[PDB]
């Protein structure tokens, strides 16, 4: 039985990096193997190495938040939210989770543009809503929900990751990198763009964009529109168009997620109930070819 207030430290000799999976502003993700000493098991893992030349103020903010969430979620997790297995300390901080062998949901839907099932798409919408409802219940705001930050364990099972990560990068005149990366304007609630306000209700907006990504098999939201134009087009009432495979019932939920009045957006518990109803009767709600 793991002790919820303790941290599991993995020795560097118990971990092997096999492949670079990708990277972002704050670290590099590797596919790896965890072989716990004194056992006869091997665990496929993902290893996120925090960037060495990031400002120490920034890396403390990121790791402190990771710890806070890890201890909040130790008591009881969610099947639909990634779980920290342990950390490896070398010259670098290496955060270790179970490998999700079908990778990023964005890549999964783009690779399978043709052959994905209506019931699977709706089930993933439900599971993402369940993961987000868990984060809201333990008082954690995601701040960067997107199809790139949902992982595929199997066609039966997705998990949210990279929650409570996104933040302004502290920078210096001469030392460290100054690559804060691009602001994900095209996923953000208007109040997040205008006022840097991030709440459970701005997560609901991003959830709407994530569902749109899934239902379009990974189309790029507002493709070809300069970021500077986004807040004005949102205030004028322009929105992402209805995905061809969707009924109006599904699109009405997406549009409610993008209400300027955050209090008019759905609650994650309502999104769980709506997508559970639709996943049960998929032929009523989504039609592929
Ligand atoms: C260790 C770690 C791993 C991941 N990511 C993956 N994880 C698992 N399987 C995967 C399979 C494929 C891909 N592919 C892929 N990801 C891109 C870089 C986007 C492009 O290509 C990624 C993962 C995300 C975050 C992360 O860090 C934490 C830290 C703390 N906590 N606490 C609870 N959860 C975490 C997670
Ligand atoms: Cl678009």
């Amino acid at each position: 039985a793991p002790n919820q207030a303790l941290l599991r430290i993995l020795k560097e000799t118990e971990l092997r990096k096999v492949k670079v999976l990708g990277s972002g502003a704050f670290g590099t993700v590797y596919k790896g193997i965890w072989i716990p000493d004194g056992e006869n098991v091997k665990i496929p893992v993902a290893i996120k190495v925090l960037r060495e030349n990031t400002s120490p103020k920034a890396n403390k903010e990121i790791l402190d938040e990771a710890y806070v969430m890890a201890y909040v979620m130790a008591g009881v997790g969610s099947p639909y939210v990634s779980r920290l297995l342990g950390i490896c300390l070398t010259s670098t901080v290496q955060l270790v989770t179970q490998l999700m062998p079908y990778g990023c949901l964005l890549d999964h839907v783009r690779e399978n543009r043709g052959r994905l099932g209506s019931q699977d798409l709706l089930n993933w919408c439900m599971q993402i809503a369940k993961g987000m409802s868990y984060l809201e219940d333990v008082r954690l705001v995601h701040r960067d929900l997107a199809a790139r930050n949902v992982l595929v364990k199997s066609p039966n099972h997705v998990k949210i990751t990279d929650f409570g990560l996104a933040r302004l990068l502290d920078i210096d005149e001469t030392e460290y990198h100054a690559d804060g990366g691009k602001v994900p304007i095209k996923w953000m609630a208007l109040e997040s763009i205008l006022r840097r306000r991030f709440t459970h209700q701005s997560d609901v907006w991003s959830y709407g964009v994530t569902v749109w990504e899934l239902m379009t098999f990974g189309a790029k939201p507002y493709d070809g529109i300069p970021a500077r134009e986004i807040p004005d087009l949102l205030e004028k009432g322009e929105r992402l168009p209805q995905p061809p495979i969707c009924t109006i019932d599904v699109y009405m939920i997406m549009v409610k997620c993008w209400m300027i009045d955050s209090e008019c957006r759905p609650r994650f518990r309502e999104l769980v109930s709506e997508f559970s109803r639709m996943a049960r009767d998929p032929q009523r709600f989504v039609v592929i070819q």
